[PDB]
């Protein structure tokens, strides 16, 4: 009782204990009530040594965290304020878990379909704690591709009306800020059994198309549950590179498991790209309307705060897997409501309301530029002349903006509107689409997993037609909070980036990508294309110039500002 037990942010770590003698600072005197007094603020530790006598190891004291404090408590407040929880999870669903030394048995193998000589691969933005998709492409005897996109096995594991399936659906999705995330289940599910890690057998959910180059199925589809052993694990920044020509040595420094070559990888891969170069052409010629929203991307340091920021860029990688999880999306969505017409989950996409619609139209006047709105085609026809007006800075905000014009999608159970037509989804330009290749960070796909192995095992939905709204209703609410909580993250991330620049030289961070639009003084409305995200200034300028500005910022913890001045 002459120590101090200091409890890591980071779970993986054990407690380390520090003496009475070594909290630095602050110690000695009354010590039991110095660390009280600080019983809130962050510290640093630096273990020392682990005696094979004690429990827990020991350390030395650092420095106080006021700054990582001040961060990890607006992110607490933030959480609260949107109606996240973000706790342990309880013992009731830590025990519908399956046991940690759970692995795929031989009469499990027996009842699936055998992949784990096949082809697979992941590919990821590099970051994040998930792995539930995998892609895959054969080439036939014919001229022909056996493709398919196989995803973690998350509703073998939760079972339906459990108390890890009733926490799950509470969450109805996983929160994703700069510095974690806020798991929609355990860990044993994200990092084990329903993570598609290279070189390991995991159980999956699979679906077949028998594709051609120009992208059209001149085979039955095929749907059911498989055993495969992913190869490769790539990320865009590397899958990127195989398919503008690099090597498989340069942008992939990475070795390859089972049989397959580096050769044997970057044609299934180059093949991927092509289809996915029709698949896509196939799509804006039915109406689709792919713009592009703007996020951050940061790197953080040592102690966690942000030491880099970018404006993240899509790239033909992303757009190569997006295309064929749209597609299993598509094709698991028109088997279920065809199987299921009345308790089946899917999703939808309105045109948009004239309050955000012909209000958008407007302000595309105001720089003189007409918008065509009549129909889909209309809105990405608009949106291709646009790019070729105006700026590729611009470009990044003018999308942005686009995207708030455009009504949001929403799930909705098939039973509530009984006319298809009702069903359509204005930006992708489908007439059947749901979410099926995310169940370990959504819960709706958690129960169309479960309604497509319904309808082939030939039962019924198992779900009902109240209880499907319910799901519906509130995982497009709490996905509400988790969209605003995410970008309000991300916004904090760039107040702390900007503050923790001029900290570690002086005053303000100095940008030079802002511009113009418009009104309203003593007020200029500004965009900072650098960064994105617009902003406010209160010897002459005018809307669609360009200039630099300042960039301000104070933070934490019940606050965070970004302000510019001239």
């Amino acid at each position: 009782s002459s120590y101090a037990i200091f409890i890591p942010k980071d779970k993986r770590l054990p407690f380390i204990t520090i003496h009475k003698n070594d909290l630095s600072d602050l110690s000695g005197e009354n010590w039991i009530e110095n660390i009280l007094k600080h019983h809130d603020q962050l510290f640093s530790v630096e273990i020392t040594r682990w005696s094979i006598y004690s429990r827990w190891p020991m350390g030395v004291l650092g420095e106080k965290l006021g700054n990582i404090t001040d961060v990890e408590a607006y992110t607490n407040a933030l959480l609260l304020e949107n109606g996240i929880s973000s706790s342990p999870f309880s013992d009731e669903v830590l025990n519908c878990l399956p046991p940690d030394d759970w692995i795929i048995s031989h009469e499990e193998i027996k009842k699936r379909r055998d992949l784990r000589n096949e082809l697979i691969i992941t590919i990821d933005p590099e970051t994040a704690r998930d792995l539930d998709d995998a892609v895959s492409c054969r080439a036939l005897d014919n001229g022909t591709y056996e493709v398919g996109v196989h995803i973690a096995d998350v509703t073998h594991f939760v079972k339906p009306d459990s108390a890890l399936d009733k926490e799950a659906a509470s969450r109805a999705t996983t929160v994703y800020l700069v510095q974690k995330a806020i798991p929609m289940l355990p860990p044993l599910l994200c990092e084990r059994l329903c993570s598609l890690n290279p070189n390991v057998e995991r159980l999956a959910f699979s679906v077949f198309w028998k594709l051609d180059s120009n992208g059209k199925e001149i085979g039955k589809r095929w749907f059911g549950k498989t055993v495969i052993k992913t190869c490769a694990r790539l990320a865009y920044s590397e899958a990127q590179g195989v398919i503008e020509g690099k090597s498989w040595d340069d942008a992939v420094g990475k070795p390859i498991g089972g049989t397959h070559t580096p050769k044997d990888v970057e044609t299934s891969i180059l093949t991927l790209c092509e289809i996915s170069r029709k698949l896509r052409k196939d799509r804006f010629a039915k109406g689709a309307v792919e713009i592009n929203s703007t996020e951050l991307k940061f790197q953080l340091d040592e102690y966690g705060m942000p030491n880099k920021c970018e404006v993240y860029e899509q790239t033909d990688a992303n757009h190569l897997i997006e295309e064929f999880m749209l597609l299993a999306n598509r094709s698991v969505a028109e088997h279920i409501s065809k199987n299921f017409s009345n308790n089946s989950l899917l999703r939808r996409h309105a045109s948009p309301k004239e309050k955000q619609i012909n209000e958008f139209c407007h302000f595309l006047k105001s720089m003189n530029f007409d918008f065509d709105a009549s129909s889909s085609a209309a809105f990405n026809a608009s949106m291709v002349r646009l790019r070729s007006t105006f700026n590729e800075e611009l470009v990044e905000l003018f999308e942005n903006m686009a995207v708030r014009s455009l009504n949001r999608a929403e799930y909705f159970c098939t039973g509530d509107f009984g006319e298809k037509t009702d069903w359509h989804h204005y930006a992708l330009s489908f007439n059947h689409y749901t979410h099926f290749t995310s169940p370990i960070r959504r819960y709706p796909d958690i129960i169309v997993h479960r309604l497509l192995e319904r309808s082939l095992k030939n039962t019924s939905p198992g779900i009902d037609k109240k209880n499907c709204s319910l799901v519906a209703a509130h995982c497009n609410e709490k996905k509400e909070k988790s969209t605003t909580v995410q970008e309000d993250s991300q916004q904090l991330f760039l107040s702390v980036y900007i503050a923790e620049y001029c900290k570690k030289h002086d005053k303000k961070s100095m940008p030079v990508q802002a511009f113009a639009t418009r009104i309203s003084g003593n007020s200029i409305d500004v965009y900072i294309s650098e960064y994105g995200i617009s902003n406010r200034v209160d010897k002459t300028i005018a809307l669609t110039d360009r200039f630099q500005v300042y960039l301000y910022s104070d933070y934490s913890r019940t606050f965070f500002s970004i302000r510019c001045s001239l």
